[PDB]
């Protein structure tokens, strides 16, 4: 459960977002990239790896996935890699909305709203937020 | 402090590399660059502001700090701007040797070592990676 992650993609503006989010805590990691390419997959994912304890990854089996590419990197960084495996993207878009006036390029607007989605405390102001529930869930001591 | 962290650059193959160093733990993001403007600067606080609760930054001289958009960016972002962390500047640069050749890019050998660097077990049986302990040091904190 703790070095679970799912990889989904958003299309905005013509551009791509390629989003991580741990299953456990919500907690997200997202960036733009130029095109669902298998070496831009496998660079996102040994970046994410590299930053988190990431132990499997549940895609959508899109076509980047299946390339050869991307099944290396799962490989060098340990990933089980689960194809076709079962909303933030609408969470996400909305956030976006808020802060798009503030960023002359979408790139930024989606930090900004990845910032924003992680610091939220969620379940009222005696709750947590995604960023405080990933640590907790995936410290060791 | 579980805050603060340290912000340089280390020029390669005409590429500038982006590093920030956690400094209670040696944790390390890093990020390849075109160059070392602003906008590049501000955009990589705002990635690393996103993912952990970041405080305080400790940079060089560089006129891509004072920058307006960066000011700008550290302002969205509640971060404030001011020897062994020079440690793992060598550190990573060392093992981006060890495994460049691996790589075809020099941002994904980056990676590769940021991977490493962030992976691996200091000491014995009973030692901790860095990951381990940046994260361990925040959820104390909370
Ligand atoms: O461990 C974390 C604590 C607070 C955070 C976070 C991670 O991402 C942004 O906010
Ligand atoms: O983004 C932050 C989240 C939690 C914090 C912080 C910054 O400073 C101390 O606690
Ligand atoms: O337990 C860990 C926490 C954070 C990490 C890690 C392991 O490897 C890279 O980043």
């Amino acid at each position: 459960s703790p070095g679970i992650w799912q990889l989904d993609c958003t299309h905005l503006e013509g551009k791509v977002i390629l989003v991580a989010v741990h299953v456990a805590s919500g907690y997200i990691e997202a960036e733009v990239i130029p095109a669902e390419t298998g070496q831009e997959t496998a660079y996102f994912l040994l970046k994410l790896a590299g930053r988190w304890p990431v132990k499997t990854v549940h895609t959508d089996n899109g076509s980047n996935f299946t390339s050869t590419t991307v099944k290396a990197a799962c490989d060098w960084a340990g990933i089980k890699q689960e194809d076709g495996i079962p909303s933030m993207n609408k969470e996400l878009k909305k956030i976006i909305g808020q802060v798009r006036d503030q960023a002359e390029h979408l790139k930024t607007a989606v930090q900004m709203a990845v910032f924003i989605h992680n610091h939220k405390r969620k379940g009222g102001i005696g709750g947590y937020s995604a960023g405080e529930r990933i640590v907790d869930i995936i410290a060791t001591d």
